[PDB]
């Protein structure tokens, strides 16, 4: 059976892992070799199947489980590509909402102008088809005592003379449409930014927190600082003991937010978010590394973001001292955005901070010292 | 017939524009009065009679045409508020017309994606179901070989073995969506501004016009101040002589306009408006009262508002020199406002002059001095 010395297979060359002859093994091709006898060749190798043979079922079950992934992977494409087309949708469709109501209110307003001209002129004109009419009865009287017999005529001619003359002194007396030109586009624009923010985060002034000389109030929406000298405040350690400042009971953590607080005229104060990780307690330093993001007033007119410097940054003065401070707070973006909010229509960017904030943040609202009484107005969320 | 003396009336009370009888008038009621004979008075009034007629026929003719002034301000109404529904339909349809081709854009790209997806993910998946089986024939190869007759089994258990083995390590070799977040919104209103503004006014640089050191180019849009020394300038009252600037031949009398120029690294440059009434020769004045209203660049950084003072007005440098102007003009409101337009998308308000123009206006292009070779840029038309 070696098929060359037609003599069979009994050794197993184990360099070559092939079978051979006596011979090839006793002085051939294979005569320097390592070699053993078939036998414990065949019950060697057998050794290595069950090894083999897991190899196998592992490998298999490792593919089994990636196509699974990958099967998974599959029905994901679909949702995602789903909740991406239903996120433009939602918000696209806020723009398109806030048009077709703006159209309509528009259409309304202009139906109303239009019916009340109808009928004021439809009035004037029906009245003075009346006068008219009236002078036509007048014109032919006149002609009917203009010839008649002598004393008749001057019997009457002089009450027709006298009806006539102020007849004709008993004349008649004698739109508001807002029509529409090129910068229309631009107002509407303008209106449009406010309606894209999110509905008015309806937050509380916390009184847990607060520092021991203010009160709040108008259900847990205006703090104002008091006249009054105030008691030391406790070791709770989220309530304010030296910088007078209160922060709303909601603590954001996800998504975004937008809310609004009424400062008025007060001269100095600070608005905006702090970490839940810093505490409260003792002097504060207003950069962003101490979880505090602010945007300040003071001397009634000078505005400062409080961002990670040594000295806070000048802003524009605006044109008037801002009235309502809009807050707007984005964490998928990193975003806190400060607008000047007294327009009730448009909002005006003052400053925005861009920092991925870490985790959850409170609504600040710095109220600050009363100094005496120059700064006794209040804060009130709107 | 005198009804109280019995005796007929036959004088005439002119004072009491009544008839009486001879005895009311001889010593009666009348007795002092003016009077005269009723035939002579019947003869005077008579004459009157002309011109009371006549008054009545005018009086009627001027409320006949009151009347008609009335009826044609109905239809005016009409048509007044007709305008302005459909000012306002064509004014928002802007606005939805862009958000509606984004949308479709916005989709499209989204079924690209996530098919390529489907096919990427579908080929790696049946790619690995067909190795999974090659696994499987492997396995039960393996498992016939395992056990049969032993010289068989040396002949031929280690090819099976070295197959297995690296068909083992032909192991197989392991989306893109545009997934919106909150900004969205915010970005869609930033790029629909560039769409608010009008199709682009497509303006000549006119040669009729360029002072004798600059060459137009490309089909008259665009301007180059020259390396030669020029001829002066003959004495027609609108080419430029000292002022090396240059006009569109275009003249924009009403309405509204937007155009955009290139000025890219240009270092000093000015762009705006001049009046026709004002004419072009000898030195110019930069402020709005001599017909011009120009935005400036000099230093290359240095942009300056050339308004009605002594001084122009410096402006806030923006991030990066702009390289890109654009111009917007309405005469219906009096507004030249100018933008960076470098980012093709947002437009940002460099300044705008809000002055109700006289009449009709020139785009001018100041491609000032080439002072030595230092600002031999050109001016593009976008
Ligand atoms: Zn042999
Ligand atoms: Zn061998
Ligand atoms: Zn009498
Ligand atoms: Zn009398």
């Amino acid at each position: 059976h070696c098929e060359e010395h037609l003599d069979p297979l009994s050794i197993y060359c184990e360099q070559d892992r092939t079978l051979v002859c006596g011979v090839c093994a006793s002085l051939g091709s294979h005569r320097g070799h390592r070699l053993l006898p078939a036998a414990e060749a065949q019950a060697r190798l057998k050794t290595q199947l069950p090894q083999q043979k897991m190899q196998l079922q592992e490998a298999s079950m490792r593919k089994e489980k990636t196509v699974a992934v990958l099967e998974h992977q599959l029905v994901e494409v679909e949702e995602t590509v789903r909740q991406f087309r239903g996120a433009v949708g939602e918000q696209l469709g806020k723009m398109r909402m806030f048009l077709a109501a703006l159209e309509s209110s528009l259409d309304r307003e202009a139906e109303r102008v239009r019916g009340d001209a109808g009928v004021a002129l439809r009035r004037e004109l029906s009245s003075l088809n009346s006068y008219l009419e009236q002078l036509r009865q007048m014109e032919k009287v006149l002609e009917e005592v203009a010839d008649k017999p002598q004393t008749e005529f001057l019997m009457k001619f002089s009450l027709v003379t006298s009806r006539l003359q102020k007849i004709l002194s008993e004349s008649p007396p004698p739109i508001q449409l807002p029509v529409i030109s090129d910068d229309f586009k631009f107002q509407v624009w303008k209106h449009m930014f406010r309606h894209l923010m999110p509905a008015l985060e309806e937050l509380t002034f916390d009184p847990s927190s607060a520092h021991p000389s203010l009160v709040v109030s108008s259900s847990g929406r205006r703090v104002e600082c008091s006249d009054q000298k105030a008691p030391p405040a406790g070791e709770d350690t989220r309530q304010f003991d030296k910088a007078v400042a209160v922060v709303a009971q909601q603590l954001l953590s996800q998504g975004e937010h937008y809310w609004e607080v009424e400062v008025g005229d007060k001269p100095r104060w600070a608005l905006g978010v702090m970490a839940a990780d810093a505490s409260r307690r003792g002097r504060l330093h207003a950069v962003p590394s101490q979880g505090l993001w602010l945007l300040g007033l003071r001397d009634g007119k000078i505005l400062e973001a409080h961002v990670e410097a040594k000295e806070p940054r000048a802003l524009r003065t605006p044109e008037r001292p801002p009235a309502r401070i809009g807050l707007y707070l984005s964490f998928a973006d990193g975003v806190l955005a400060f607008y000047d909010a007294s327009n009730p229509d448009v909002l005006t960017p003052i400053f925005s901070f861009h920092e991925r904030l870490p985790g959850p943040v409170y609504p600040i609202f710095d109220v600050c010292w009363h100094d005496k009484g120059k700064n006794a107005q209040p804060l009130l969320l709107v």
